[PDB]
């Protein structure tokens, strides 16, 4: 349903999406295909689940740790250009999008966090976190404050949890080891617990997200936020005299942000992979493209080596490629997106004050290094718990999670047993999704057999876990 002789493109909202239609109209008008750019709200969400389908864009845009995923869930085709096209951008860029030895994604740019700041109220920034709070106090006698930077995304903490020996999934000898996660170790803790000593002493507040910290920056009432090149240019429209630098230390350690590449994937169900092709080799990768998008919202160091040669010249780019180095590429592996909402889940809770640091981290590593498993959690809620119910009980589950789903009637109606575990374990991550039908089904007298089932399933599984751990 995705149409033949037209190019869909979905982008974030926050990247330069009219400098990208910009592109398209080009390509339109030597073509005569239409190209539509769209930047729906919660689109690294929406691409699995509408291209799971057959259904989406032509062309996704995103970060390239989300791709592996992707590619494991047949969603992207593979990425065969010459190895005159490949020699045009530079092969770590590349390597972000190689997954089980095949591209599947075009690498578009690198994006770091940096520290940033206006220069009048602060010609001399901080050098390290630990400076701060002091720094706020004196700016608060004077009606600002010191820093704001969106809390609701572990993207933007994550430089500081890392700082001090936080990690995601270890690497070693050239591989990841994803049952070896480093969210609730010594450093991590040590760095959560100090943006939580800010909020505790209103230094910032937990609330905090993308829009109030921009803003606040851009109108010249905080001195510094944490933000990536995309944010660049409203500031240039601001009256803010802005300087882009490297992020605090924090005992001493870099911050240590996560590495992005922004990468064009291609829709394994697209009708119009060649096109797609055209598209992103001979219009977007060009310098005169990536020109076109970073006028609007500036793209950080493209992988297009031409053109990343005048864009270096940039002492902002400089600053972001510093901060790169001091941080790490992010992994592309498949469990990237349940580390990531582990991550945030313990963020947002022990910045609110619903969990300790301890407690958030020690939940998040645990989430995080089972991740492994949700498919097997999956396919046991699937084929022992909804194939073995009829369809009477079948609707009756579907009535009780339809609150918690989202689930209008007509999805009541329509959805079958696969769509509602897939909708369930998005919701009850991994175990989770197998004790919420546990939790269900246990007072229903005719699935007492399956319940009792299910409870075995889900203990086989914490014993095949607690054996290989
Ligand atoms: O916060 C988790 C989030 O982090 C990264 O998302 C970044 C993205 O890379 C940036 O280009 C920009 O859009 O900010 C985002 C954070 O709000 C990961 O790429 C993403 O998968 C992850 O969920």
């Amino acid at each position: 349903k995705i149409e033949e002789g037209k190019l869909v493109i979905w982008i974030n909202g926050d990247k330069g999406y009219n400098g990208l239609a910009e592109v398209g109209k080009k390509f339109e008008k030597d073509t005569g295909i239409k190209v539509t750019v769209e930047h729906p709200d919660k689109l690294e969400e929406k691409f699995p689940q509408v291209a799971a389908t057959g259904d989406g864009p032509d062309i996704i845009f995103w970060a390239h740790d989300r791709f592996g995923g992707y590619a494991q869930s047949g969603l992207l085709a593979e990425i065969t250009p010459a190895a005159a096209f490949q020699d045009k951008l530079y092969p770590f860029t590349w390597d972000a999008v190689r997954y089980n030895g095949k591209l599947i994604a075009y690498p578009i740019a690198v994006e770091a966090l940096s520290l940033i700041y206006n220069k009048d109220l602060l010609p001399n920034p901080p050098k390290t976190w630990e400076e701060i709070p002091a720094l706020d106090k004196e700016l608060k006698a004077k009606g600002k404050s010191a820093l704001m930077f969106n809390l609701q995304e572990p993207y933007f903490t994550w430089p500081l949890i890392a700082a001090d020996g936080g990690y995601a999934f270890k690497y070693a000898a050239g591989k990841y080891d994803i049952k070896d996660v480093g969210v609730d170790n010594a450093g991590a803790k040590a760095g959560l617990t100090f943006l939580v000593d800010l909020i505790k002493n209103k230094h910032m507040n937990a609330d905090t997200d993308y829009s109030i910290a921009e803003a606040a920056f851009n109108k010249g009432e905080t001195a510094m936020t944490i933000n990536g090149p995309w944010a660049w240019s409203n500031i240039d429209t601001s009256a803010v005299n802005y300087g882009v630098t490297v992020l605090p230390t924090f005992k001493g350690q870099p911050s240590k942000p996560f590495v992005g590449v922004l990468s064009a994937g291609i829709n394994a169900a697209s009708p119009n992979k060649e096109l797609a092709k055209e598209f992103l080799e001979n219009y977007l990768l060009t310098d005169e493209g990536l020109e076109a998008v970073n006028k609007d919202k500036p793209l950080g160091a493209v992988a297009l080596k031409s053109y990343e040669e005048e864009l270096a010249k940039d002492p902002r780019i400089a600053a972001t490629m510093e901060n790169a180095q001091k941080g790490e590429i992010m992994p592309n592996i498949p469990q990237m997106s349940a580390f990531w909402y582990a991550v945030r889940t313990a963020v947002i809770n022990a910045a609110s004050g619903r969990q300790t640091v301890d407690a958030a981290l020690a939940a998040a590593q645990t989430n995080a290094a089972r991740a492994f498993a949700a498919a097997e959690y999956k396919k046991i809620l699937l084929l022992k718990g909804f194939e073995l119910m009829d369809d009477y009980h079948f609707t009756s589950i579907k009535s009780l999670l339809a609150y918690d789903l989202g689930l209008t009637t007509k999805m009541q109606e329509e959805y079958n047993r696969i769509k509602i575990t897939d909708l369930m374990e998005k919701k009850f991550q991994g175990v989770a999704c197998l004790d919420k039908l546990i939790e269900l089904a246990k007072d229903m007298p005719s699935l007492k057999n399956l319940v009792n089932n299910l409870r075995k399933e889900k203990s086989k599984v914490a014993k095949k876990i607690k054996t290989q751990e």
